[PDB]
């Protein structure tokens, strides 16, 4: 059966089909040109003169284009040279030539598609289809900052013309998690209280705890992780940084050796801070080796408490920022009056 076939992977190859991804994560699509069905063939010269082109129709509206990350390699592992690649914002921005070979295939993407078009048809032709040799395209594409906000769903579908006529891919589907950090305040610490005295008034010179929680990342994700801080620049007109801090799981964490770390455990010998006392802020960093050795499989959330005491009368508000694998999210703002 002539198919081509479309699978997505994480950058250490792994297939990410159904997967959910982080925003600013790739997704390393490989696609097939399935080519082993022509083995022997001898078409004529106006035949072959009607070309070879493969067609990515990628959902613009979540992922951007890595163009020069774009890798074209035959089955004998020769890369392949002789086709170009072209990136088309919609229908109507393409060439006649292109319009015209999609509309006679049957095909019509929907907004923005790639295409790749052999140079030479006869000596692409005298290449790799005559002899029946399979084509792998990769094509990465990244996913969106703002998908990381609203969260959603995307898919992707390739296409193959052969002397034009077309042959639809399976349709490969992802999601990705709306990343959400809340910041809370707190008189004391452990986890299990739920108190939040956002709003409330803290009497000059307590000493009280900011919650920031970071955001959650849901099992079965796409790649690891290698960045996840609670960036904190807080207003020390009011709020006095004690240099105190914890970290804790907020969810059970599973390592690539099977080691299970409970919610609830503290995380604080996997971070270190950058404390800027000038600019009166702090970063909460986890080692990238910690991050790294949990399981693309497991869940992962943490939150830290910065200790703070209330040094002035007034209304001070606060706000943080969870950076996730080099994008970042902001949490609520807290106010409290004094
Ligand atoms: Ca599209
Ligand atoms: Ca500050």
């Amino acid at each position: 059966y002539i198919k081509p076939t479309k699978v997505n992977k994480n950058e250490n190859g792994v297939v990410i089909d159904d997967k959910t991804v982080l925003a600013g994560s790739t997704n390393y699509y490989e696609l097939t040109w399935d080519l082993d069905q022509y083995k022997n063939d001898r078409s004529s010269a106006d035949t072959i003169q009607k070309g070879f082109y493969y067609v990515d129709d990628y959902p613009e509206e979540a992922l951007e284009l890595r163009q020069d990350l774009v890798k074209i390699t035959d089955a004998n592992g020769n890369e392949v040279t002789g086709v170009s690649v072209d990136n088309y914002t919609s229908l109507e921005a393409a060439p006649q030539e292109i319009r015209d070979v999609l509309s006679k295939a049957g095909i019509r993407p929907k907004g923005a598609f790639q295409i790749f078009r052999a140079d030479n048809p006869r000596e692409f032709y005298d290449t790799y289809v005559k002899t029946g040799i399979d084509l792998k395209i990769v094509s990465p594409m990244v996913v969106k900052k703002q998908m990381g906000q609203t969260g959603g769903s995307y898919e992707n579908q390739a296409y193959q013309i052969d002397f034009g006529n077309g042959y639809a891919s399976n349709i490969v589907i992802n999601n990705v998690p709306k990343i959400n950090p809340k910041k809370d305040v707190t008189l004391t610490l452990d986890p299990a209280d739920t108190n939040n005295v956002d709003g409330q008034t803290i009497p000059l010179n307590t000493v009280f705890n900011y919650r920031l929680i970071g955001g959650i990342i849901p099992a079965n994700h796409s790649e690891e992780l290698f960045e996840y801080n609670f960036y904190d620049d807080y207003d020390q007109t009011g709020d006095h940084y004690t240099g105190q801090y914890k970290v804790f799981a907020k969810v059970d964490i599973i390592l690539k050796n099977g080691v299970i770390i409970k919610s609830g455990t503290e995380l604080t010998q996997y971070t270190t801070a950058e404390v800027d006392t000038t600019k009166g802020a702090i970063t909460i960093k986890f080692k990238e080796a910690f991050l790294r050795s949990v399981s693309i499989d497991s869940a992962f959330q943490a939150e830290s408490y910065i200790q703070m005491k209330r040094i002035a009368v007034g209304t001070f508000e606060n706000t943080y920022i969870n950076t996730v694998n080099g994008v970042t999210y902001s949490s609520n703002t807290v106010k409290t009056t004094t």
